[PDB]
């Protein structure tokens, strides 16, 4: 037995994260290449981020207006430029540790590792799930701006998130690696309201797949259920509805532990109405959703 | 609001993680200037670990039978060495990526983070406390033998653990880096008691401070306790006993909140008498005791 919630290695992110200052913002930058990608907002005052035109405040910024620090090395930013949210910034030099890299935009309910900065400096590393309403329930402090969140494949890190926002309800947003928020945020201080979460019902299954897996087998039952009986009940308790797809991607756990999709999703179903009685699952006391069903594979496989 | 367990960044200790094979083990080693560290259990066969008399051991095995890669690299094992459980495997070049290191030894209670490897290769990492009975309730599947542990202070990496053994229990042991296990615990399979577990009680009370600053208020009551009130209950609830040491390294966070550290204490009393009646502390429906307050800190401050 042993579970715990895993980030992915962080040295290759490390070697290309910068400090970008404007005015009295300061905040991180992603230097890959001869580019620095920060959030546009950087070229906000306080005062201008009530409702910015970024068009306009782009306009009057000169490339000096911006300081970008690598541990020391000042680097020169030649150009400046805007693609949806995210501000380019052109450097006179092309990052020597820039890893192989690709920018994707992930779907809700996946996983991804932030690497959490302050002044363009790596503090922590920790996982993370896009939730349903696009929302990451995270750890961002007030210059954590700019941080972001990626996958490592075979030997590509997959940058798919960077930290923009906190909502006034203390929740977080953000963008693809081109600038696109994820959700119906915007890069403006409003009022702007998320909408009702839902749990990551394929991850609650992937995760009770690990607890068996891990000798954590109380709540198997003798039952099974269709997925029309299982989403009625899903519904109810706010879960995403479970699709053929997603018994699908459960497969391989399926195989492994000799317990079919739906009898799991019958357990499941049980822990919805009953409770867990004051017992724990993995030592936790709720059901978890930010572990997929291909990081519990991961974990339970190496 | 937003509080997450949080690793230190693992790119100083990715590119110090090789691979060591003796015969049908293969594991991971630590390669800091000259020196590969691993474990010396990766000597014996699954017969010997019956019974390992490692000092005989260690005789019959010949430089030539430690194959050590780092990614391609075949480093040459030219000499091998025992400190208490730690083989060092001397080879003939000095890794240019060794980073300002000390080796320590924490104690029971005390935070880091684990780089979890495979075959000498970075998975993930997470962050793990010394339990007070010195086991760790980490992810070490069958080749994770060899992964350290680490805190990250000013410019220096702090390796403070080696991962050896899984108990038959299903918890871990390991030692510093000078091969002295924490705990009871030898690098035989035997059967070993861990003994008694306690609940950390100062990071308790640490992580009740980070609740209330991320605007977690629900627990806060309108008492004060004594430190013999407390620990009378504490006692009871299989909690480490609170020291007046415990009460100075709390107050920083008392400062921060205008919450007195007993006045927490009152309500660390309250919620291990009547429980949560099915509500969460930082969307925890329990209480959580692998943040020290140092970590609070760092996280509540940068
Ligand atoms: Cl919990």
């Amino acid at each position: 037995s042993g579970f715990r919630k895993m980030a992915f290695p962080s040295g290759k992110v490390e070697g290309c994260m910068v400090q970008v200052t404007c005015g009295t913002t300061t905040l991180n930058g992603l230097w890959l290449d001869d580019v620095v990608y920060c959030p546009r907002h950087v070229i906000c005052t306080s005062e201008d981020m009530l409702n910015p035109n970024y068009e306009d405040l782009l306009i009057r910024k000169s490339n000096h207006n911006f300081l970008v620090q690598a541990g020391n090395v000042q680097l020169r930013v030649i150009g400046h430029s805007m693609q949806n949210c995210v501000l380019k910034l052109k450097v006179e030099t092309a990052n020597p540790k820039t890893p192989k890299y690709k920018f994707v935009r992930i779907q809700p309910g996946q996983t991804f590792s932030v690497l959490a900065c302050y002044n363009g400096s790596p503090s922590g590393v920790y996982q993370c799930a896009m939730r349903p309403n696009f929302t990451v329930k995270g750890s961002f402090l007030n210059g954590s701006c700019g941080s972001v969140g990626f996958n490592i494949d075979y030997d590509c890190v997959s940058f798919c998130y960077m930290h923009h926002m906190e909502l006034p309800t203390g929740v977080y947003a953000g963008t693809d690696l081109e600038g696109n928020f994820y959700g119906p945020f915007v890069d403006r201080q409003t009022a702007q309201a998320a909408g009702t979460d839902t749990t990551i019902t394929v991850n609650v299954l992937a995760w009770l797949y690990a607890a068996v897996i891990n000798g954590d087998r109380w709540f198997l039952n003798r039952f099974t259920t269709t997925l029309n009986d299982f989403n009625l009940v899903a519904m109810k308790y706010n879960y995403e509805p479970l699709t053929q797809d997603h018994v699908d991607i459960l497969g391989p756990l399926s195989a492994q532990t000799g317990i079919a999709v739906l009898d799991m999703c019958a357990s499941l179903k049980e822990l919805l109405q009953n409770g867990m009685n004051g017992r724990t699952i993995l030592g936790s006391a709720l059901l978890e959703d930010e572990f997929t069903p291909f990081d519990v594979v991961r974990q339970c496989s190496g």
